RNA sequence: CUUGAGUCUCGUAGAGGGGGGUAGAAUUCCAGGUGUAGCGGUGAAAUGCGUAGAGAUCUGGAGGAAUACCGGUGGCGAAGG
């Protein structure tokens, strides 16, 4: 063994496949990747992104 | 008398009515797994929902109300329907 690498040279899992459930809600847009069994594994908002109501609810919102 | 009106047979369309029964789907709601700090609401957000484990996604469970399409100036009703 060396000193180890500045950026990662593997990663933990490798399951390859997946659903991205979106949820754009009449306020908001919600998305989450799932397995394909629909246990979530993470997940992210528009509002989260410093929208409030009013622009969470946007395809740009949604976008990021 | 049969012509107005009345009467049965018989062909027949129908969201007509009353009594009871019913299927699938949905609006709603919860838990928990997985996940992780977000969710929700407008004109503005606040009010409201969370992190004490939600929302979202999967699976299990709970209630009460109503029939999208078809569908037509159509068909039916004593009218309200």
């Amino acid at each position: 063994a060396k000193a180890p690498i500045r950026a990662r040279k593997r990663v933990r899992k490798q399951v390859s496949d997946g659903v991205a459930h979106i949820h754009a809600s009449f306020n908001n847009t919600i998305v989450t990747i799932t397995d394909r069994q629909g246990n979530a594994l993470g997940w992210a908002t528009a509002g989260g992104s410093g929208f409030r109501g009013s622009r969470k609810s946007t395809p740009f919102a949604a976008q990021v």
